[PDB]
């Protein structure tokens, strides 16, 4: 019964998921004055030309756009990564107000939302095995600010009415995740965790420096989703973000000077 409410939110998760207080928890604050350029880093390779989206699902915590991950169709490689990481899904975290919603922060700044493109390391065969490994996942995180509309997000926005409540899904084929990227692939990276229970410390985070802009109308439609199931009292799906966790014995590295 974890969530983001009044009595089940992030500050409670440790009782069921003690790794919530672990050594490598996410998100974190990215201090641009202490992150250090790492010349050993390579450019990201984002290879999404062959992506096969399938479905969009309201899981009661966010919505996931799911992909066919049974072949190397949409992969992330390079950067800090060794090997090939396959896209399984993306989802967002967002606020009730434009001044909060992101999970990572940058010099303590909160963005309106954050996109997570989740990938798993093909050496482990499937997602469920990958999450048991320290290098099992690679999550590309992208900040959202409110300003101009993001045209490539609109197809997501316009299906949201069909998945208003927890447990609803809809077909979502032929969606191109390249339309969600900023111009630059400059990034910060560090080792961390899933940001929802079970909070497993299996993630290489790659957080892009350049945010994307979305419109106030686009974010307002996200805020019409519901945490609840159909036929239950309405609870708007807002503020589904975990706050920054202690960095502990980690360093954040930058791909750029
Ligand atoms: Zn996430």
């Amino acid at each position: 019964h974890w969530g983001y409410g009044k009595h089940n939110g992030p500050e409670h998760w440790h009782k069921d998921f003690p790794i919530a207080k672990g050594e490598r928890q996410s998100p974190v604050d990215i201090d641009t004055h202490t992150a250090k350029y790492d010349p050993s880093l390579k450019p990201l390779s984002v290879s999404y030309d062959q992506a096969t989206s399938l479905r969009i699902l309201n899981n009661g915590h966010a919505f996931n756009v799911e992909f066919d991950d049974s072949q190397d169709k949409a992969v992330l490689k390079g950067g800090p990564l060794d090997g090939t990481y396959r896209l399984i899904q993306f989802h967002f975290h967002w606020g009730s107000l434009d001044g909060q919603g992101s999970e990572h922060t940058v010099d303590k700044k909160k963005y309106a939302a954050e996109l997570h493109l989740v990938h798993w390391n093909t050496k482990y065969g499937d997602f469920g095995k990958a999450v048991q490994q320290p290098d099992g996942l690679a999550v590309l995180g992208i900040f959202l600010k409110v300003g101009s509309a993001k045209p490539g997000l609109q197809k997501v926005v316009d299906v949201l009415d069909s998945i208003k409540t927890k447990g609803k899904s809809a077909d979502f084929t032929n969606f191109d995740p390249r339309g969600l990227l900023p111009e630059s692939l400059d990034y910060w990276t560090y080792p961390g965790s899933l940001t929802t229970p079970p909070l497993l410390e299996c993630v290489t985070w790659i957080v892009l420096k350049e945010p994307i802009s979305v419109s106030s109308e686009q974010v307002l439609k996200f805020r019409k989703l519901n945490f609840n199931g159909e036929g239950e009292p309405e609870e708007l799906m807002v503020d589904n973000w975990r706050p920054a966790q202690p960095l502990k014995n980690r360093q954040i590295k930058a791909s750029f000077k």
